[PDB]
């Protein structure tokens, strides 16, 4: 609980970042600045006003403006959302990252902004770090495909790829060309400085329209690793698909829970006519499938389960060479043989103590 | 680990970026890669190479951009679009060096930045003879009829391949040859060449015609005597080449599926039920050779080219129609085998004549199973 | 030496001097001439491809020769990615006429935009019907009052010529009072030499004269024909037009890309969304008089011949088609070729022992078909 040193009279970008110095001071995961309201910083699940001044709807736009551009003002009044990265350093020190987030609510009857910074760490956790089976490690680098990594949201999935990413790119002797593509670039890797690798993060709304443009414009830059932050539509698919004929690894996430409904949404999201091309195409180009969620545990912190599926040359094969009408039953099978199911995961959790037997018990009955 | 440039300036000018093309140039560079808080890269045989020590800043990056593509192209790329154009450039000796150049937006330290790629335009069709070709592949490159299909990874030189194989069919004497190729961009071209009694068109499919399938179906008014497909992706490029093949035309194309088995599982699966057993009596009697291509490095630290081949010869072709079409891939594997070349024997040929590095051909053997 | 150059080769290029030149080409016997940016002239004589000119033309000659062909907004047609194709007729001295299929084409050259005209030569008149060496039912359903007939396969087939072919006949009789109205894209044959007493002939392409297919066909409604012919029927639209036409009581002569009578059923009904395709469908079963797949394989004498799998729609065939179920019509008539029509392989195999083709091209078809 604190107050913050030097508050401006009015509140502009240069006072912003001593304001987040402020916050940092005081271990702020997330700063909330409103119009109506001063300036919130929550420190350990307490909200504490960090300011003595409510803020302006001008100083806001302001704020937006010079955080993400011009326009940032229109487009929160056309009745959009804002997602955004922030970053900046004190004094050639350290240097302090953030998820900015804006957002159009109502105050006071008139129309005005919200903007929210969540602190994210600078660097991916280490692959060590995220307690993965040697097969996954092993099927963590092909040379072409696609690796999915599914999950509701909140799996932290985000984080994975990420980590793969500085797994794939730190070690000597890997030439790679490594392109992202995300709704907020969640991560940097300017920190890792590997020996012979480069890294370029384009932001959708901000840099390129599209998740699929964003691969298609990926194709014409000769990279040796594509990052698309989630492929929700047929359009990305498609693109990310032809990135994987074409020769490149692509990494994507999905919303989908299990593999075998993964491969469901892949075929289905494609007309009857193109769907047997299309389908051949998945079949051929993927790689590996992780399904991920996120659990309570016993000490009531938060553990990764996890169902994957390796696509060996063999299950692929199996996988072409029969009927595709019923692809999706094959997976389900395939998994069983080869892979890893989420109910087997969580019962070596229970066995282990990491999780409830509740959780386990639910875990199995929505397996069922 | 890292060649540097010669005379690297403190802060980089056009005139320079002149200079380091060159110098990548020498070092056999096929893309260069300039990025802003980054060094200048480029890629010399798959491997990445910083050729300066200096991080470059964006207002340098966005200098070069402006001096390539427009006074207006830094202001574009904060428009939040990308870039893609060309680059010629006359070195001393004057004969032009070009590239695909690609600019686009990304986010450096949180700054928006700039990001340019610079890929080589290869224009001159190598000799057949340097490209080491077994004699049954040459024997069997020039059918009357017939599809030929060089398979393979992006970057494996199948364009090249082809192109050297058309240089081939143009040149010689007594060649009357009609030459029709649809490719999406296109890469080589046979001016330069010679000939007495061919002709070459070269139509670009993005922008001369609107798809591949609609190139070759148009090549079919244009009665030539070879038709050149750059990629036959979908079922109705697949069709219309079946299609070219049947009335009595060389097809050429490329697949990027591995191994020609596979790429026989691919043509076949490309059609539904009803359709699917006549297109695949069609594809087997159309089908004249078949090469799956891979760059492979070498001890000298450079690239060569293992292939697997099957020429289907009639009595192969009779073979296939005979059998259970679920298992022509099997018996296209066990053709392969018998009168064909596989990948995995390639790369023990390369290894035994120390070509290849032993960890190399390990790898390889590790793939095909 | 294998150049026969032009007697009088002009500075320049310029449509006359292509007439002229034309003319050369004919001299020698050339089947096809195609002229490019950058590349002299060539000419195929039989197998050989001979250039005629000592001089490469110019981007703009070409242009030029491409608009005079097919009119001042060719060469923007061609930049915008299109393809042309048409047809040129040119006269000598001499009361004789010359006939070609033209197409141009945009490719790159010297890198920069540029085009290729190529010229084949195209004969006079459609062949005569019994040259074709059709069955007789075939010969009796050729001509009903109205309804659809379908000649479908494969491009190069030689669908387009059969076409052709029944037209002459139907148009050079005596007694048959027939206007024939035909759409053809690229107008390949004409009628103008056979010239008979009691038919017309208009024939209208469909790049230049009329904007589709379909427009061509309500357009025919209108001119109150006695024959309609329609070089393709891709689109539901012109399915939907010439069923219209046929309904209304106009014989309708079209062509497919579908191989098999059953599966052409099946692209026909398919072709219309599911409220509408019902009433569609018995529309189609009501107007179908004929359907005939050609397709053409090579013989012993290295010549070509033409395999024929036809299905004839009698009234009583159509009958049980539109008594049975909708949804299961692809089959019946599938059944029905097999009872009242001709298969691939049965001709195949006549055509066999007729000593007409290989053993190996016939083991093919029956490869093919029998699954």
């Amino acid at each position: 609980i604190n107050l913050m040193p030097d508050e401006p009279t009015r509140f502009t970008p240069v006072f912003m970042d001593r304001m987040l110095e402020h916050a940092e001071s005081l271990n702020a995961s997330d700063i909330t600045i409103q119009t109506g309201e001063p300036i919130f910083a929550e420190v350990y699940g307490r909200l504490l006003k960090i300011t003595n001044r409510r803020l302006s709807n001008t100083e806001l736009g302001d704020l937006i403006n010079s955080i993400y551009g011009p326009n940032a003002t229109t487009q929160l009044l056309s009745g959009k959302d804002i997602d955004t990265h922030y970053e900046f350093r004190p004094n050639r020190g350290v240097r302090y990252r953030y998820r900015v987030n804006a957002t159009a609510c109502l105050v006071e009857g008139h129309d005005a902004i919200q903007i929210t910074l969540r602190t994210i760490p600078t660097t991916p956790p280490k692959l060590s770090t995220m307690n993965l089976p040697d097969n996954i490690i092993e099927a963590i680098a092909p040379q072409e495909g696609i690796v999915f990594i599914t999950g509701a949201t909140g799996s932290g999935k985000s984080t994975l790829l990420a980590s793969i990413i500085r797994e794939l790119i730190e070690t000597s002797d890997s030439n790679r060309k490594v392109l992202t593509y995300e709704s907020p670039i969640e991560f940097v890797y300017d920190e890792i400085e590997t020996i012979s690798a480069v890294v370029s993060q384009s932001e959708i709304p901000r840099h390129l329209p599209n998740f699929a443009d964003g691969v298609r414009n990926a194709l014409r830059r000769k990279p040796r690793l594509i990052m698309v932050g989630e492929c929700r539509d047929a359009e990305t698919i498609s693109a990310a698909l032809e990135a994987a004929l074409t020769g490149h690894p692509v990494y994507t996430t999905l919303h989908t829970s299990g593999v075998a409904e993964t491969m469901r949404r892949l075929v289905t999201s494609f007309s009857g006519e193109e769907r047997l091309g299309r389908t051949i195409d998945i079949l051929e180009t993927i790689r590996l499938c992780i399904w991920q969620k996120l659990v309570p545990t016993v000490d009531e912190r938060r553990v990764a389960l996890r169902e994957y599926l390796v696509f060996d040359e063999e299950v692929r094969d199996i996988l072409l060479e029969g009927d595709p009408n019923e692809v999706t039953s094959a997976t389900r099978k395939l998994v069983r043989q080869k892979g890893q199911l989420m109910t087997w995961d969580a019962k070596m959790k229970f066995e282990q103590g990491i999780i409830s037997e509740r959780v386990y018990k639910l875990i199995i009955a929505g397996a069922k």
